[PDB]
């Protein structure tokens, strides 16, 4: 579907991996 924006929010947790 057109939802993929949830992989977004995953992304998200791999660019806090450096903080």
């Amino acid at each position: 579907a057109k939802k993929v924006f949830k992989r977004l929010e995953k992304l998200f947790s791999k660019i806090q991996n450096d903080k």
